[PDB]
């Protein structure tokens, strides 16, 4: 693996860190980072699929993300602006044989695009 | 179609311009806009098809966009962050019988992600 | 200055176009940029002033701008994610002795956050 | 206070997490966000104390968000597109009595800008 998160130098700075602690850690940079890297993307029934697909390709790259699905929700034959309201992601981090399964979603409730822990494995 | 551009109201705001200032102008907001929406995207050779076709997609929902073709240059196997100088960016806009053919690109000699028009059909 | 746009390098890239033209262009790229830059931020009362300051001074940066405002509209005390429809600009883009007038801002009959020219000075 | 996380709703989402594991994870997620939201960002001399500011100030809207100081390295005359690699990002998150200091930095040695958990009180 080329990747970064593998390198001695990365691991040397996440020594304080519990395999859980880490999880989340990296699961809330991935969902921080997807969010605020598509939101404003134009977005209609055309390119609904595309988006999707290059969002969920694009963040699998970030380290410790082991699988990810992206649903964007609401979409509309006239596009607009994508909003943080309607992203619907499930993320899985695994840090060594520890997995958190990650949530962004919305609640309605207290109008708000969360992002929360699932569960761990 | 549904298209807001089609709208009397979208064209009312555009009465003071040439269809070649249109044209100009919209392909200027088309660049501007995929620049800074997907500068700092993860990249790899893993997603660099996705990603292409993604910023291909979205921005022809834009207002007049007729075309769009979209490559990322020097992807490696390892991911970067998708910086603007990666960007080689192919863009009609058609304005009535008006086409504006737009570029972005590297130009090193001022180590500049430049964009500019090409040329026009009209 | 070291501004890109003043070397004879990015300058030989738009031979084909006149000021106008080429004021619009850059206007669009400019207001297209700055949408996308910024749109998702974080916003409430307690930083308006501060997002404000640092759109307008950031987007001074690129070529042939020669004075922006930016307002933004509907902040609450409760911070929202910024959205495209709550930006209220207005451009200066200057080419030679041209000034373009450019105006981003919502539009409620198309629902839409409309970019387009007020007026050229010259 | 008006803030989202301080309802019942957003905190029922988190019983799954201790106290440690809900800062990184915000943390992580302000971090992703900042680096996301703003590279790309035209920085020169000129504008880089509005910028740096403005980045503050936006960030600690975030849920818990305690303080934050964002130092952007290298900027010159001439404007640059922000490169995540310029950042260097010290945040606080606060949950109850916990307090994590995270850290973004570049790290010459992997060539990465690394974000970290620099240390809990
Ligand atoms: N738990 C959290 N959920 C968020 C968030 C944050 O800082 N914390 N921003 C966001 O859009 N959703
Ligand atoms: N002609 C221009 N080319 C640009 C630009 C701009 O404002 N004008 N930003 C950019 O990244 N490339
Ligand atoms: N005239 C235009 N106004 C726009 C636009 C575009 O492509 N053209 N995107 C946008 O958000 N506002
Ligand atoms: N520890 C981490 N540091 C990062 C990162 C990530 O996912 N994890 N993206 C980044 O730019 N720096």
């Amino acid at each position: 693996s080329l990747r970064v998160e593998e390198t001695e130098v990365f691991k040397k700075y996440f020594k304080n860190l519990t395999d859980r602690e880490r999880a989340v850690f990296e699961g809330g940079i991935t969902l921080g980072a997807l969010f605020h890297q598509f939101v404003g993307t134009p977005v209609s029934k055309y390119n609904k699929e595309s988006l999707e697909r290059a969002i969920e390709e694009a963040m699998k790259n970030q380290p410790c993300v082991y699988d990810i699905k992206v649903k964007i929700r609401n979409v509309g034959e006239k596009y607009v602006s994508l909003d943080g309201k309607m992203l619907d992601v499930d993320l899985k981090i695994k840090i060594n044989k520890t997995v958190a399964h990650l949530k962004l979603e919305y609640i309605p409730e207290i109008d708000y695009p969360l992002m929360y822990v699932k569960k761990f494995e």
